[PDB]
């Protein structure tokens, strides 16, 4: 990796290389011997801890309790269900030995914990007094996917949380499915300044055993690829029937539980980086940056040295007293411009420059990372203006990313309008009959039309919860049948 | 598992079965298809989260930053070092396939992350400005150990934290080694009410590449087996030489870094259960129990029902207003005695009984879990007395466990005195010359003397930091040579 000090690929001209440079030169990640596995350095894992604390706070209000189930799973429990999502079998890593000894029975590594947890649920669930059962895990899962691996986005091994619940009836379960989905929206908006779109995945793309799969969909405008930001399934009684999870209800009749399972991944970090990063490097919402402010001294005269270091330490004291973490870069070995690029690259939201002009005027210079706008601030008002500026940066990052998302969403009706939008790097909202047979024809056929890596087919992303009005005689864009609902389409990571 | 409602094995008469009953009937764990892997239910994982928050708070003060490295490791990096602790090779689980496809290169699952992290350290460490480097992981590791598996104590898969640091010189590193060790002591004392003994492991039992291995040693008096509660290694330059971790110092001379690595495990939970549990089931320090108080109504007259439920809800309001979580068990389906045993079994520190006698006297009955002592408390003073009683329970649990630890420590000098103590289930402090050749002779030979599961040999546990005075002509108990220091010996889990 060359030119460690700066980003030499513009986000638009070469988005792929720009992303690799940002995550490495900002010290978020490091690559690894094993393809698809990545080292989350402290800067990246700080982001994970912030969203982890937030999500834990909110799911505790729903009485979800954390837990930990084994990393390994027997070939019996896992492969016991070929009616659920058994498309993980080609991706399931198998341990076959310890040392030079071979295992008697092979054991797999969890791609997800549905079979591990739900094999014990019948023991914990005997009557309606035992429901609802609400569990969550903060763990690591493994999926061996031949598809091109992308840091944070499609990885062989990723940290996540997987919640699983079971309920007395349908109404209780589905309300939790969407309550979690809104927590995912806050996960992205409040802490990552990333807008998403709530929807319902088509029958073709839904989770294996799910009744339906709700999703939060993000979009990378620069390369026109949607990403499944987070997921919340209503499994209904499907999984309850497979694993014989039954309960005596209030009227002595035995019933199947209604289950959910929801998960969000370090993929949120990748989406955040792609949404806000620019050619100077990493851009962070203040809520996920360890250092909210960096104080850079700027002078040349040896006489000013003593006065300036004290003035900067005054600012460091004001901020840290107000619980605003910050770094005072007083390294004399590096030029002021080196410090500028170094901390812009690391994504520090705010830079406070202090120079001789500042001492006499009793002020400072404050520079927003998102737009590089500078302003003079009297020393007394530094604390308040810094607080309001961290808020304004977050408000600005979200609204800019929302403008880019909406500019990428185009509403069309005909097949030809759809392809023009598709090859212009847009996410297309079109009327669709939702017949499942049309999903594979649409994907396979659009790929043959998009002449000139990642999959080039146009999948159905999600059917938005927010439905624009459907005209009376509107026809599906592909089949010509009467159209049921508007659906989002596009290429995907 | 029979008699789910109570513990049918006395902790002394059958300690092994008593432990299995406690951890399952108190809903801490559930057994699993794969030997050595255990399900940490919410009650057990709440304990993990409390100590996890505490340890994270304190290591952040030392500027240790959390991170996450890959679960997998190549056969090259792992086996590159046969001079370090390569005794993990027989315990290293190997993935050899994904799906029906075989992997080109086999990949292992981390038993520990020394090789994973230290293969990247040279990239992050170029000069003295880059030191100290302080990293930590909250992750899961795997060791396939044929030894008899015990929940929380010796498991195939366990949660832990592994810190790793690198320093400019020896003084900086070793100070951190012992600073972490004291954090482990607070981990056990402050939050688990478990006393431990700081020591230095013998040269025979030290960690693979360590210069020395400091340890915190706990002791299960009932079955007379010591356990390695926590560990903190000074690796010195040993690992720096293996992985070529060098740095340009302040005087332009390249040097090797001085490293440490420290870890503590869910084994702390197992030690806590064994130390405080009694025949009624689980006994918890208040700091690791979700519910500090359980309010049980006790009446028979239908007339009293309305008044009593309001009186109990008043107490629930007082406690929860003071941030003292509690459960008001108003289930009319279960007898009051059922509730008593149910919540004593789950380890709730305090039970507040409310009956008709309480309403007229405007008081309540408070029952300590640790000693079942009951006392009347006027309703007004419930909040204060409850707070002081949670503190007194913790003070009592620690001091009781410390009395049992010290009664199990016996100081002897001759070989025959040592064996009498050994077969009386004691941890023996004896003078020892520390010659390494004597470690395998002592272990192998004491096993042949202890006539009539787990290893029956007497290992050297640790050489305490607190050294009682050594007489002038004191001779090692085994060799007759002049004795260097007092060392602890005993059987181990
Ligand atoms: N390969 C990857 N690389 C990087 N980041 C990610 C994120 C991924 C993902 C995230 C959420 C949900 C799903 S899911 O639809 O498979 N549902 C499940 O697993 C269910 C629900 C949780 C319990 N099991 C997948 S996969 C992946
Ligand atoms: N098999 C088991 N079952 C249940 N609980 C436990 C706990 C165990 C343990 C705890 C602390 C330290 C050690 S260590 O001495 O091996 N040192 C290392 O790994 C170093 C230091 C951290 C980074 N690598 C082992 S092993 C084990
Ligand atoms: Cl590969
Ligand atoms: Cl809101
Ligand atoms: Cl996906
Ligand atoms: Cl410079
Ligand atoms: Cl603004
Ligand atoms: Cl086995
Ligand atoms: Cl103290
Ligand atoms: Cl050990
Ligand atoms: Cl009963
Ligand atoms: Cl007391």
């Amino acid at each position: 990796h060359s030119n460690i000090l700066g980003i030499t690929s513009k986000k638009i001209e070469n988005f792929s290389d720009w992303y690799t440079q940002v995550i490495v030169k900002s010290e978020l990640i490091e690559y690894y011997d094993i393809s698809g596995c990545y080292i989350l350095r402290p800067a990246a894992y700080y982001i994970w801890e912030c969203v982890q604390a937030f999500f834990n706070k909110e799911i505790k209000k729903l009485n979800v309790e954390n837990s930990y189930f084994p990393l390994f799973v027997t070939k019996n429990k896992l492969e016991k269900e070929k009616n659920h999502i058994e498309g993980f079998s080609p991706e399931v890593a198998w341990v076959t030995k310890y040392g030079d000894s071979n295992l008697p029975e092979e054991i797999a590594i969890r791609p997800t914990s549905e079979t591990i947890m739900y094999s014990v649920f019948p023991k914990w669930i005997r009557s309606y007094r035992d429901l609802p059962l609400k569990l969550n895990q903060w763990n690591t899962v493994v999926r061996w996917e031949f598809k091109q691996p992308t840091p944070f986005i499609r990885t062989r091994e990723f940290l996540w949380q997987e919640g699983h619940t079971a309920h007395k009836n349908e109404e209780e379960a589905v309300k939790l499915v969407f309550d979690i989905l809104d927590l995912y929206r806050r996960w992205y908006e409040e802490y990552l300044a990333v807008p998403i779109i709530k929807g319902i995945k088509s029958e073709g793309e839904k989770f294996g055993g799910a009744n339906f799969t709700s999703t939060a969909e993000a979009f990378i405008s620069e390369n026109g690829r949607a990403i499944q930001a987070a997921t919340s399934h209503y499994l209904g009684t499907n999984f309850a029937k497979m694993f014989k999870i039954e309960f005596e209800d209030e009227n002595e009749v035995k019933q199947y539980v209604h289950q959910t399972s929801w998960g969000c991944t370090t993929r949120s970090i990748g989406i955040m980086i792609m949404t806000h990063g620019d050619d100077k490097g990493l851009v962070l919402p203040p809520n996920v940056s360890k250092y909210k402010v960096v104080i850079v001294p700027i002078f040349y005269k040896t006489t000013d040295e003593n006065a300036i270091h004290s003035y900067c330490k005054d600012i460091e004291k004001i901020l840290k007293n107000a619980q605003i973490n910050c770094v005072y870069d007083d390294r004399a070995s590096y030029s002021p411009g080196y410090k500028f690029n170094h901390w812009e690259l690391r994504g520090i939201p705010i830079r406070i420059e202090v120079g001789p002009k500042d001492l006499q005027n009793n002020s400072c210079v404050i520079v927003r990372r998102d737009n590089n706008e500078k302003c003079n601030v009297k020393k007394e008002s530094v604390l308040l203006e810094t607080q309001q500026m961290l808020v304004d940066i977050h408000k600005n990052l979200f609204l800019k990313a929302k403008k880019k998302l909406d500019d990428s969403i185009v509403q069309v009706t005909s097949f030809s309008e759809v392809m023009n939008a598709l090859n212009k790097k847009k996410m297309v909202l079109a009327p669709w009959c939702e017949d499942i047979a049309t999903e594979e024809e649409i994907k396979k056929e659009t790929q043959r039309l998009s002449l000139n890596t990642l999959s080039g087919a146009m999948k159905p992303l999600c059917i938005p919860l927010d439905q624009p009005p459907m005209p009376p005689n509107m026809k599906c864009f592909w089949s010509g049948k009467p159209a049921k609902r508007w659906c989002l389409f596009g290429r995907s990571y």
